């Protein structure tokens, strides 16, 4: 921990409550699990170290902050009640990518492969059960 950096989301708290579904647990076991593995997904698998890329102005750029490291120890945790609250945190991940940096970038066109893979993956999203 750089104290520069902000502390990452909450992954635990037993004040949120809390449920499995068959959503959620579709979430890690393919959609996550898909996008983990990708080529790509290096620079998504843990907070934006705004410290050691020396982009000073991340933090004062990005308000909400969300990764895939995050997001699977979320999912590994229980920590979410929906699947909308997950969806809502890969959804924050993105833009926070295309708003700080430059259309074409090349962290850009990572993020844009990685979207790519979860649209077609959320389309198939099961029916609560
Ligand atoms: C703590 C370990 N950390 C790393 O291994 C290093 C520090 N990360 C990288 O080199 C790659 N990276 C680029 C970004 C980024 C994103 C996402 N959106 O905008 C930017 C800019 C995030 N990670």
């Amino acid at each position: 921990a750089e104290f520069m950096n902000p502390p990452p989301p909450e992954t635990s708290n037993p004040n949120k409550p809390k449920r499995q579904t068959n959503q959620l647990q579709y979430l890690l076991r393919v959609v996550l699990k898909t996008l983990w593995k990708h080529q790509f997904a290096w620079p998504f698998q843990q907070p934006v170290d705004a410290v050691k890329l020396n982009l000073p102005d991340y933090y004062k750029i990005i308000k909400t902050p969300m990764d895939m490291g995050t997001i699977k120890k979320r999912l590994e945790n229980n920590y979410y009640w929906n699947a909308q609250e997950c969806i809502q945190d890969f959804n924050t991940m993105f833009t926070n990518c295309y708003i700080y940096n430059k259309p074409g970038d090349d962290i850009v066109l990572m993020a844009e492969a990685l979207e790519k893979l979860f649209l077609q993956k959320i389309n198939e999203l099961p029916t609560e059960e």
